[PDB]
């Protein structure tokens, strides 16, 4: 059965008619709970991205993609779905030289361009037309230089909603490093909170990936941006009590990290 449900939905994206391919979903593609139904239309951008022309593969996307949007499909197909292969669809776009799909790929919301394959590949790397591979790198560079600049917005402005959503974020998982130095100002994060001695920041940092073994640009690890102060305790030290609080957390961090940055 899932043979004949996947060349009956090539045979309609060949046709290239999205009004059609519509229809035939919502009539042949039933019920909702079918596994095989439901193993087909995971792949159908994959099998768009192979046959079909461009107004379909954006009129896939643009109705089954968004979770805001409720549709007749009931599914949100993931742009990201990993094949047998771990391929997503812009693997199989670039290794196609299918540029313009590749482009539309790469502006969408939810895309992940960092997916490795199950040879452990990225889809900029299945690009045998390096004209192709070039516009994904100049992508991915100015992804991630505007990405960098709302991570700076987002911390500055402590916007702790806004900085949420940037690292739950599948593609800033690997394009956006917390404990990276930063493209504009040279500076990592942890460490400038450090010094603006805002503790709790200090703290949803640290519990986010921030690592206290990680040095600066200045050479410097976070605990050496503490303030020069001698007590351990904050009974009867009232004036330094933000300092030792910070010392006692980078501390307890120190200790507690497991896992040391290594580059």
């Amino acid at each position: 059965s899932k043979p004949l449900l996947k060349l009956k939905l090539l045979d309609a994206l060949r046709q290239g008619s999205f009004p059609n391919l519509q229809d035939l979903l919502k009539k042949q593609f039933q019920p909702l709970d079918d596994p095989n139904v439901q193993q087909v239309l995971h792949l159908m951008l994959h099998y768009a991205v192979q046959v079909a022309p461009m107004a379909v593969i954006k009129e896939i996307v643009h109705h089954w993609v968004s979770t805001t949007n409720t549709t007749f499909l009931n599914i949100h197909l993931d742009l990201n779905e990993r094949d047998s292969n771990g391929n997503t669809p812009l693997h199989i776009a670039a290794y196609q030289s299918r540029g313009d799909i590749v482009a539309f790929l790469l502006d969408q919301p939810t895309i992940n361009d960092c997916v490795l394959n199950n040879s452990h590949l990225q889809a900029i790397e299945m690009c045998k037309n390096l004209n192709i591979a070039q516009m994904m790198q100049v992508k991915r560079s100015t992804y991630v230089a505007e990405t960098a600049q709302e991570f700076r917005t987002a911390f500055n402005n402590r916007d702790f909603g806004h900085l949420e959503s940037i690292l739950s974020s599948p593609r800033n998982a690997e394009l956006l490093d917390i404990n990276g130095m930063d493209p504009e100002t040279g500076d990592t994060v942890l460490h400038e909170f450090v010094k603006k001695r805002d503790v709790i920041m200090c703290r949803w940092l640290l519990e986010h990936g921030a690592d206290p073994f990680k040095r600066d640009r200045k050479g410097k690890l976070p605990i050496e941006l503490v303030r020069k102060v001698n007590e351990n305790d904050t009974a009867t030290n009232t004036k330094i009590a933000i300092d030792i609080e910070l010392k006692k957390l980078l501390e307890r961090a120190t200790r507690e990290q497991s896992v040391i940055d290594v580059t």
